[PDB]
């Protein structure tokens, strides 16, 4: 099984930044009702699309006092709950970072041990690259990602 | 087998929108000589990827009196005779829509069961999500798509 | 084991581009401090990812002498050897170059066959498609890829 997730959020100055569940220090963060990491969500999309489970939206709706002013790892782990109550076992997470700044190269370590141990995946199974937009999206952060299952 | 795709539209009022085969009431459609379904185009030729046999440009253009005006299914239906041809089963379909207007929520259970039918797959191996564009392509639909085959 | 990278690059007139390999006659080419070769460096990066290996600028800095002003096609090789010395076998890689001009279609038969020749994979399992941006991009080049292994 195969699932692809996408996310984006606009950033804005001075506020904190979340990637991958951590928070980076930074001159710029989400600017959203969620914590606004786009790693989180779009993992956690790519997961329930291997199920055709939905989407973050329909699953996590802030309306839900379960969810509401919740971070992203909350939603993640309970879409593994899920797709693991289905019988999945996740292999592989592959995803990529599109933002301007800050760099992450120097979190790298922290970022793949993050992902690492929420998804109970050993370090080659996580791949995370990361880009700038080139000019493209400077205000934003991007998220893609690619989920391998059974 | 894998393949991945991509398409996009520009959004204008007063245009009829149609994805993943449906006609789905918008006050925004797609401006394009196609139906502009982006859903279906990145579909197709993710399945065309897969096997090397091109883009939908190259095999379905205008010029071609068999094609033009044609909905974007009879498409996506020729692209799986193709592949059906060189022994492909195609198995899972995972792809992320992106658009601000309007949701695509209240049309997921329509959307879903069309991708289901035309791809003759399960529901559970649709793996549709929705995303709005955070402000990045207020006037655009875009599409990317996975597809697992064998 | 599976992969997913992108690459992007602005273009400017006065400039050569380089795409999978190749010198492609164009109005304009990347401004960029590499080649610019969009789908060799979202290439090379979905291979590295699919090992956990980094990406492209933790590789292949300009800092190291090995990788300065070389061209796009020493990172794609170097990154196959590495996974290779992991025991990986390349078996497949499906991209989608995303640029308004120039066309490439016309040189369709061309850039599989480098793909094809580059990463040694048969020409069936090169999949290439081509989008224009509709408006959304229009002076850079993107790159999205996934490669598929063992
Ligand atoms: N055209 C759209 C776009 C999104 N959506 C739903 O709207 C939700 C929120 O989208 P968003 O782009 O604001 O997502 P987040 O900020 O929560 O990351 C999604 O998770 C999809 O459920 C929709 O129904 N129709
Ligand atoms: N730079 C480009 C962009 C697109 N193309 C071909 O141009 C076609 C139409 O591209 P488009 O972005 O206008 O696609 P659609 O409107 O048909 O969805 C493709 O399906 C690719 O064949 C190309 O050869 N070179
Ligand atoms: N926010 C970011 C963006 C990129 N990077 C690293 O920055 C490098 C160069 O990014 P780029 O978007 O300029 O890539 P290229 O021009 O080398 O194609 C990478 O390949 C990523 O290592 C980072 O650490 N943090
Ligand atoms: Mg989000
Ligand atoms: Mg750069
Ligand atoms: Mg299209
Ligand atoms: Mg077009
Ligand atoms: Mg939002
Ligand atoms: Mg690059």
């Amino acid at each position: 099984r195969i699932g692809y997730g996408e996310d984006s959020h606009r950033l804005e100055e001075g506020r904190p930044l979340y990637l991958c569940g951590l928070l980076i220090p930074s001159p710029v963060g989400a600017l959203a009702h969620s914590d606004g990491d786009a790693a989180m969500h779009a993992l956690t999309d790519a997961l329930l699309s291997a199920y055709g489970l939905g989407d973050i939206g329909l699953l996590f709706p802030d309306t839900d006092p379960r969810w509401r002013g919740e971070r992203s790892e909350v939603f993640l782990r309970e879409a593994m709950r899920l797709v693991e109550a289905r019988g999945a076992k996740l292999l592989q997470a592959s995803l990529v970072l599109t933002l301007d700044r800050p760099k992450l190269g120097p979190h790298r370590k922290a970022l793949v041990d993050s992902l690492s141990r929420l998804m109970r995946l050993p370090q080659d199974r996580i791949g995370l690259t990361f880009k700038t937009s080139e000019g493209l999206a400077p205000s934003h952060v991007q998220a893609r990602a690619v989920v391998l299952l059974d």
